[PDB]
């Protein structure tokens, strides 16, 4: 052992004193206590040591610094901080969705169709789409909404049976391209 003893004696004086020592008075303090001529390089040790002391520039020092003892060790260098308390994901529970944005153009007729398609693994067949519309939402509404196969093709995959455009089926297409 050697450098560990130099380390431990500077924390010993500074801890015993509690009130730190000015860097200019440190060398004669060291000479008095440990009977040795402090080399100038040990000042550089004092500047870098995280476990022995802290160099401080109190406002009254002006042109020199105080060596406080190691009580200020390990301030925010835990290297385990992400798991010391591991807080929940959001900024706070009141902010569970930091993101913001708006939905797509989906008027009530599109919404009726889109949910209605969602209710059936069978899809809705060309006649069953009107029947299920009127039954489920308890409405009797314009043929402009329930016979306009094109608007239904905006909300649904429309595909045919018995021939091209001979009989029709609807499956969900549920357009929601909006990301913001």
């Amino acid at each position: 052992g050697h450098m560990d003893e130099v380390q431990n004696r500077i924390k010993e004086i500074l801890d015993k004193h509690n009130n730190g020592i000015w860097i200019s008075k440190l060398p004669h303090f060291y000479k008095e206590f440990y009977k040795e001529d402090l080399n100038q390089g040990v000042l550089q040790q004092f500047e870098h040591w995280p476990h022995i002391c802290t160099v401080e520039k109190p406002c009254g020092g002006g042109q020199d610094s105080l060596l406080y003892p190691a009580r200020r060790e390990q301030p925010l260098k835990s290297d385990q901080d992400p798991e010391k308390e591991l807080p929940p994901p959001p900024p706070a529970p009141k902010q569970e969705v930091p993101s913001q944005g708006s939905p797509a153009v989906m008027p009530d007729v599109k919404e009726k169709v889109a949910e209605l398609l969602g209710k059936y693994s069978s899809g809705l067949w060309a006649s069953a789409l009107p029947k299920a519309f009127e039954d489920m939402y308890k409405v009797k509404f314009p043929e402009d909404a329930l016979k306009n196969l094109a608007s239904l093709s905006d909300v649904c995959t429309i595909n045919y049976i018995s021939g091209n455009t001979q009989k029709a089926i609807l499956y969900a297409k549920l357009p929601l391209p909006t990301d913001k």
